[PDB]
């Protein structure tokens, strides 16, 4: 039996796969702990490790790309979920060990893998309090090569009038994503500031963990997928679309919620984002 998580329709999704868009041939690249291979509501189209010490990104040590991986694109079959771009070409690109961390080097080396294999969209459900100069260059020129850039605004909350929004979603050229629960009100461990872009939900997310098993995370972590799907599902109607036009519609075309500082510019609707 297969479920749709509501996170999924709470964006929208489920408009655009009704008109036959659902991410085919747009290129993902999740940049965390890997994705299991052996899971069957998941189909891996390639990938590669910058982790010295566990050098198989099809082996998901922390839990954490797998569940990412499956809001992107769980298949859309008679078991699990369904992600937001079912058919979209998933690539796991391993930067994080078993314990969640990961140097700046493999991530760093993780973003220029991705822009080499020509990836359409990255997500990095990660942050860290520091950015680095090598980390922002490469980033950037990401987003100077054409692709999409998704990252997690990051679980700070709030903390008065200063930004809690962490890197790499701190830097311009990516969107930063923070999280909603069902009823749309931002939750409350959300990083906010002005470099907060968009909001997802996040809250009780249900998607695909290792060992062929299903569970439910919270965090802008499990916002992030949201977009990254949402840009799938843009690019896969409309192919000649830049990253910037992406970028812009999802932008533009948002559920307004409350104070930018807070929700951004709110929660993002697939559907009008597409056109
Ligand atoms: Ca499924
Ligand atoms: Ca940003």
């Amino acid at each position: 039996a297969q479920s749709v998580p509501y996170g999924v329709s709470q964006i929208k999704a489920p408009a655009l796969h009704s008109q036959g868009y659902t991410g085919s041939n747009v290129k993902v690249a999740v940049i965390d702990s890997g994705i299991d291979s052996s899971h069957p509501d998941l189909k891996v189209a390639g990938g590669a490790s910058m982790v010295p010490s566990e050098t198989n990104p099809f082996q998901d040590n922390n839990s954490h790309g797998t569940h990412v991986a499956g809001t992107v694109a769980a298949l859309n079959n008679s078991i699990g979920v369904l992600g937001v771009a079912p058919s979209a070409s998933l690539y796991a690109v391993k930067v994080l060990g078993a314990d969640g961390s990961g140097q700046y080097s493999w991530i760093i080396n993780g973003i220029e893998w991705a822009i080499a294999n020509n990836m359409d969209v990255i997500n990095m459900s990660l942050g860290g309090p520091s950015g680095s100069a090598a980390l922002k260059a490469a980033v950037d020129k990401a987003v100077a090569s054409g692709v999409v850039v998704v990252a997690a605004a990051g679980n700070e909350g709030t903390s008065g009038s200063s930004s809690t929004v962490g890197y790499p979603g701190k830097y311009p050229s990516v969107i930063a994503v923070g999280a909603v629960d069902s009823s749309n009100q931002r939750a409350s461990f959300s990083s906010v500031g002005p470099e907060l872009d968009v909001m997802a939900p996040g809250v009780s997310i249900q998607s695909t963990l290792p060992g062929n098993k299903y569970g439910a995370y919270n965090g802008t972590s499990m916002a992030s997928p949201h977009v990254a799907g949402a840009a799938a599902l843009i690019l896969s109607k409309h192919p000649n679309w830049t990253n910037t036009q992406v970028r812009s519609s999802l932008e533009n075309t948002t559920t307004k919620l409350g104070d930018s500082f807070y929700y951004g510019k709110g929660l993002i609707n697939v559907q009008a984002a597409a056109q």
